[PDB]
């Protein structure tokens, strides 16, 4: 329909062109005025016959919207265009859609006031927030602060409290300090929203409208226009009304009657119909006498004692209406039933009222399908579960497990993205059946655990939000105004209630009671029947809160550890807990070890006793012994000194004992030493020294063991970090500690190593015996039931003989399972490195011609020949002479035209028959590391391209068993080893996003492919598809321009450059012969402003908003691109990536994400070049646009900060890692490394650019945004990477 309106002319059957601009403005307009007041009762929109009428008011309300969503799509199409998203229109239409483009913005900026309100009513808030930002965009030059208003609420209502927080920063560079507090409303922090509305209430008028509430002291710690009054009123009620605090609203109501009374406004007025609440209210209080007289007042059919028929007529086609007209259905057949109970009497009416309600409640759902939004409403799908709920106990009178809401403890770790109003609504109809249950006389459901489960599980994430008050109200009412309160009313689900209990108090600020609750909590837990999850939680629990307060219980500990070698609650208490009946003793622990560091090493120890099953017991085991194994280590670099004095039957004695633990090739060295020092049983002195000294390190290795067999659970970073840590002691320290680790790979799983196996073939060549084999089997080992990730390293490998035997052993080895598949992948990779000839005879001659201006080059060509002896054939048949022409030419015209020969016949595409071809392979992808059932190779390509001015690289194509196309990238002499690093490196950083990625909706992501080398020079590199370059659409923008400005090929970015900085050095003084360094800094500047002027800043944003479908898409594709490219560039500026031009960074219209390509440039090298690169990313005019009418003040921002944080917080991985790839023997740096490592460090610390300041998080993204987005960087840099666009 909008395609027919566009190609038209606007010319339908409604009328002429301004007929139908008049009709839709006037509707548009008419709904609008019915959202201010509701009681305007449009015609067409607010009646219906039946309860179907109404749900198809809804459908066409949002079919309009996706209607004029279309028909300005094709609009912009038909004057300015696309690339590749839209077809161009035929040159009538573009000529017509071209003069007429005022009009048409005109009536577009007219009508898209009344467009967002529509789309408020319509519960549609992409369509108000893309309206409302076109809206500010075009405000460049009192209706500013209602698109305000309207977009904040509609933010609101996405659960976007990060593009709030960006908008409220836009907004105070233009009295708004009211945006904030919605901020906090839209991450479910209701308790302080309401307390910040109040506030902001009581300056805005003058006059004091608080009302009572909890401690304000403690709720900050645990988390004029009379529009603005009315809107801020209105949101406290709703604040309150969503944690269901009837008590509290009524306060609130009479607190705005006294305020408007006392200053005659006349316009502030709540909108929510109290008769409602009040009935909610009593219903949830147990008067059902009461509620039923309310619900008498209440529009729709009168209570159960026509079925099609329930809702009222006039209804609004606001969902908010749909939902309080199923809750009082709802409602109203709970309280027929109980009045029923004191099986067809009044059972066979509210089954049909039922089922009718059912029928309606799959409206919103049925709704969220037709725009694709990828979830479903949260509200309305638990309606929809209550009413059925509420169905089945009617007929089975409670005595079926259906009867209950699927709402359980299992949503903790998957709906923490949602707030606390579906379990107020699943607890407000679960109360009503347990207290149901009392007149029942049968059998029923057991519903008290399910009760008690909701409940606790509702305080959990009450308290994770900052409301107290909630959380205490479902604690009391699990365990059936001021801190002191709370503590001294709390000091199957007994633990979870008591921990549950505890951290409620941590939150509200007594830590110390806290943490003595616990003590006596774990105390009891140890000596339960069961207590596996509880000990361990409550273990790890206090430890973790000692480590916070730090400083204030440093001298607890001291206390508690002199007292054990011979205090208040909590070091008693933890003196029981230590002490404890059933391995570390104080004599390994007294050299370097503080003393209150050596109780939380028992406690870790005693948790993993008590819990051998949890693996987080042994993870900060393993870890707390492995740090401060280092620092001992690191430092140190009775029963002794009697043995020694006995085995030598006063200097003397003290010099050979100092000797003996002097430093601890190393026997030679201590005898050495003692000979030259004293003038043989110091052999057993010394080594039981070394041995106590590393006592650390071994219980880490067998606490790492432990913790990687119980993972055959745990994050998987967590298990790459323990797996470097092995390795790394294990290559640095192996004859000391030779015992455990020997055992521990013998008998350790191959599961967990899948990550570092690039590690474990570098550290091949160690200077050792037992090192090489242990490093050998496991290889083989994880080479059986996983061949798919040791095939090509060792194949490659096989193709010093300590780097050697074991690469021949392991393949052995796994040729004991497929001979056939080792001999075909063998076959396989011969053939690709032989079909890297006429190329190599062109760059011998082109090498020769300008060496040449004697006996080399004859023995450069005679080597050549003699290398060179389907396509073979060919050439030879074709260039025979080239051996007799140089024997000729020995005593030269002949290389010169064999050169001009071969380069004009260079002047693409192959074929695989003549240059074999096998079918039915069984052999694994090129990179299938994350593959659970891997796919063989089915054929090959038949045709194979050449791509030009890029050396000579190759695009071969895979065919495999799910009959999809995995097109490659051959290349020959890259050296492609440091690229697999990288990426292997950026799927590590991905690995830190796991748990992050379950409770948000844009996933922190970066995109990556693999590298596969096929040697020391060739490789095979996964070409990324779907995703195209920046380049492309600046291009198009310019062929589009030069054929409009045609009627009435493009230049290149350095010829344009030229032609504008030419005339501007003339102009001055100075030529283009000057140097590029010795150029004026305003030249440049003025240069690069006026190009920017010339170029659109909304390319990519126009054309991301013309790919997608529907508006829920939109803001989709939106965020996730804003995320993906905050995640790119704190990557990339880590790393030091560079020469991020328009090819060399793509975007996926499908998902919004962004992918770079080329990592050649990385670790700061782009500083160091003709023309040096001061900017870390890229962040120019159209990709700061893309991300809204904030820009990087927003969701960019506060992604940018998240990722670095984790970052932070993960470095000691990411270090190891790298510390591995400098110490590579296949790794081509060319102490550059070291410094590489260096920089990389300092970055990841905070100490980028500073003496001794260390910054912040916050400052290093702004400095880096900084540093990022100004014109003096932009200006002095390359032409190719087009800094104006
Ligand atoms: O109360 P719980 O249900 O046990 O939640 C805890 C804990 O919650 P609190 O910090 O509010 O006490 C943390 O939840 P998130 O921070 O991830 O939202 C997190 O612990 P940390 O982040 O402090 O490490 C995680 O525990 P963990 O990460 O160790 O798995 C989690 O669940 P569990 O404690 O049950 O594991
Ligand atoms: N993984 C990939 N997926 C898709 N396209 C790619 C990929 N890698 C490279 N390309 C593109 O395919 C071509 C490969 O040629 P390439 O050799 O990378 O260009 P180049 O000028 O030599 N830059 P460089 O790779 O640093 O030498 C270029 O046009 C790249 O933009």
């Amino acid at each position: 329909a909008a395609q027919f309106t566009v190609l038209s002319k606007l010319r339908t059957p409604l009328g002429r062109a301004q007929d139908t601009f008049q009709t839709i403005e006037g509707i548009i307009r008419s709904l609008a005025a019915h959202t201010l007041n509701p009681d305007q009762d449009v015609s067409q929109w607010t009646t219906a016959d039946n309860d179907e009428g109404h749900g198809n008011n809804q459908l066409r309300l949002v079919l309009l919207l996706q209607y004029l969503e279309n028909l300005e799509k094709l609009m912009y199409n038909a004057y300015e265009g696309c690339a590749n998203a839209l077809t161009s229109p035929p040159k009538v239409i573009r000529t017509f859609f071209y003069t007429n483009r005022q009009t048409c913005q005109d009536w577009l900026t007219r009508i898209r006031l009344s467009i967002m309100r529509v789309g408020l009513l319509a519960g549609q808030p992409a369509v108000t927030v893309r309206h409302g930002f076109d809206l500010l965009t075009e405000m460049k030059t009192n209706e500013l602060e209602v698109t305000i208003m309207m977009v904040v609420e509609a933010l609101c209502e996405l659960h976007c409290p990060e593009a709030i927080q960006g908008i409220a920063v836009w907004s105070s560079s233009i009295n708004l300090l009211w945006i904030n507090s919605v901020a906090q409303q839209a991450e479910g922090r209701f308790e302080k929203a309401s307390v910040e509305y109040q506030e902001h209430l009581c300056a805005m008028t003058g006059v004091d409208c608080c009302i009572s509430s909890f401690d304000k002291s403690v709720l900050t710690l645990a988390n004029s226009s009379p529009e603005v009054i009315n809107y801020l009123g209105n949101k406290a009620c709703e604040c309150y009304i969503s944690i269901a605090d009837w008590a509290a609203v009524q306060e609130w109501q009479n607190s705005i009657h006294d305020l408007k009374k006392s200053t005659s406004s006349t316009s502030l007025n709540l909108k929510a119909d109290f008769n409602y609440i009040k009935s909610l209210s009593s219903f949830e209080s147990g008067k059902f006498v009461e509620c039923t007289e309310q619900l008498e007042l209440l529009p729709g059919e009168n209570i159960n004692l026509d079925m099609k028929k329930l809702l009222p007529n006039m209804l609004s086609p606001d969902p908010r209406e749909l939902q309080k007209s199923i809750e009082v259905q709802l409602l109203r057949s709970s309280v027929c039933l109980a009045t029923a109970l004191n099986w067809q009497s009044i059972t066979e009416n509210v089954v049909k009222y039922l089922k009718q309600t059912s029928r309606i409640a799959i409206g919103p759902l049925r709704l969220s399908t037709l725009t694709v939004s990828q979830s479903l409403p949260v509200l309305s799908t638990l309606q929809l579960y209550c009413s059925s709920a509420l169905e089945n106990t009617v007929s089975n009178r409670l005595s079926t497990e259906d009867c209950l809401i699927p709402l359980f403890s299992e949503a903790l770790r998957s709906c923490k993205q949602h707030d606390v109003r579906p379990w107020m609504q699943a607890l407000r109809y679960t109360m009503y059946q347990n207290q149901l249950l009392e007149k029942i006389k049968e059998q029923t459901v057991p519903i008290r655990s399910h009760l008690m489960e909701l409940g606790l599980t509702a305080a959990k994430f009450a308290r994770k939000r900052g409301n107290v008050s909630l959380a205490t109200r479902l604690l009391a009412q699990c365990s059936e105004t001021t801190a002191q309160d709370l503590v001294q009313h709390f000091k199957k689900w007994g633990p979870e209630l008591d921990i549950e209990k505890t951290k409620l108090l941590y939150t509200a600020g007594q830590s110390t009671h806290a943490m003595e609750m616990l003590s006596s909590c774990a105390i009891s837990f140890c000596k339960s029947v069961k207590a596996e999850y509880a000990v361990a939680k409550s273990i790890l629990t206090l430890a973790k809160w000692i480590q916070a307060e730090w400083k204030e219980i440093s001298g607890q500990l001291k206390q508690v550890y002199r007292a054990q070698h011979q205090l208040s609650t909590l070091s008693k208490n933890i003196l029981t807990l230590i002490e404890l009946p059933s391995i570390e003793s104080e004599s390994t622990v007294h050299i370097g070890v503080g003393e209150p560091d050596f109780i939380l090493g028992q406690l870790y120890h005693l948790s993993s006793v008590q819990a051998p099953e949890v693996a987080k017991s042994w993870a900060a085991l393993a870890s707390w012994a492995y740090r401060w194994g280092r620092k001992v280590v690191d430092n140190a670099s009775x029963x002794x000194x009697x043995x020694x004095x006995x085995x030598x039957x006063x200097x003397x004695x003290x010099x050979x004992x100092x000797x003996x633990x002097x430093x601890x090739x190393x026997x030679x060295x201590x005898x050495x030493x003692x000979x030259x020092x004293x003038x043989e049983g110091v052999i057993k002195v010394w080594r039981k020294v070394v041995d106590r000294i590393f006592s650390l390190y071994k219980l880490s290795c067998s606490a790492y063991f432990t913790f990687l067999k119980l993972n055959a659970q745990s994050t998987d970073d967590m298990i790459v970090m323990a797996t470097l840590r092995l390795l790394r002691l294990l290559v640095k320290h192996a004859g000391e500690l030779r015992q455990y680790l020997e055992h521990g790979l013998e008998t350790t799983p191959t599961a967990p190593w899948r990550g570092i196996i690039p590690q474990l073939f570098s550290r091949l060549n160690h200077p050792e015996v037992y090192v090489r084999q242990s490093i050998c089997n496991l290889l083989c080992r994880v080479a059986q039931d996983s061949p798919h990730l040791i095939l090509y390293p060792a194949i490659v490998g096989t193709i010093q003989a300590m780097m050697q035997d074991c690469y021949s052993k392991i393949v052995d080895k796994l040729s004991s399972a497929n001979p056939t598949m080792v001999l075909q992948v063998q076959m396989l990779v011969a053939e690709l490195r032989r079909v890297t000839w006429d190329e190599l005879w062109l760059g011998v001659l082109l090498q020769q011609h300008m060496y040449v201006l004697x006996x080399x080059x004859x023995x450069x060509x005679x080597x050549x020949x003699x290398x060179x002896x389907p396509h073979e054939k060919w050439f030879q048949d074709n260039y025979g002479d080239a051996i007799e022409n140089a024997l000729e030419k020995l005593k030269x015209x002949x290389x010169x035209x064999x050169x001009x020969x071969x380069x004009x016949x260079x002047x693409y595409i192959l074929r695989l028959e003549e240059i074999a071809a096998m079918t039915n392979t069984e052999i694994a992808l090129p990179g299938e590391v994350s593959a659970r059932d891997t796919v063989t190779i089915h054929s090959v390509g038949g045709t194979i391209t050449i791509l030009p001015t890029k050396t000579k690289p190759k695009k071969l194509l895979f065919l495999g068993s799910d009959g999809k196309s995995y097109p490659y990238l051959f290349k020959g002499l890259e050296d492609l080893h440091l690229d697999e690093r990288i990426m292997q490196f950026l799927s590590i950083v991905n690995t830190m996003f796991a748990t992050i990625n379950r409770q948000e909706t844009p996933r922190f992501h970066a995109r990556h492919y693999s590298v596969t080398p096929l040697g020391t020079r060739s490789g095979l590199i996964q070409w990324v598809d779907g995703a195209t370059p920046l380049f492309g659409l600046y291009k198009r923008w310019q062929q589009r321009e030069a054929a409009l400005q045609a009627q009435k090929i493009v230049p290149r970015p350095s010829e344009l450059y030229y032609s504008k900085i030419g005339p501007a050095l003339k102009t001055v003084g100075l030529s283009l012969d000057v140097s590029r360094r010795d150029w004026p800094l305003h030249v440049m500047k003025a240069v690069l402003e006026e190009l920017m002027e010339a170029t659109p800043p909304n390319l990519l944003a126009k054309e991301l908003w013309s790919s997608c479908t529907t508006p829920d898409e939109w803001w989709r594709v939106t965020q996730s691109y804003a995320r993906s490219t905050a995640v790119m560039s704190m990557v990339g500026y880590i790393i030091g990536l560079g020469d991020r031009h328009l090819d060399n960074v793509l975007i996926d219209m499908t998902t919004g994400e962004v992918v770079h390509i080329d990592y050649n440039v990385c670790f700061e090298k782009g500083k160091s070049l003709r023309v040096p690169e001061k900017v870390p990313f890229r962040m120019t005019q159209n990709i700061e646009t893309a991300l809204g009418v904030t820009g990087v003040e927003g969701v960019f921002r506060l992604s940018c900060e998240q990722v670095l944080h984790i970052m932070r917080r993960g470095r000691e991985t990411l270090l190891t890692l790298l510390e591995a790839f400098v110490y590579d023997p296949l790794v081509d740096w060319t102490s550059y490394a070291v410094s590489v490592w260096k920089r990389v460090k300092a970055k990841l610390e905070g100490r980028d650019v500073d003496p001794n300041r260390r910054m912040s998080v916050a400052e290093q993204v702004d400095y880096v945004i900084k540093e990022a987005t100004n014109l003096d960087n932009l200006a002095q840099l390359y032409e190719g990477w087009t800094a104006w666009v």
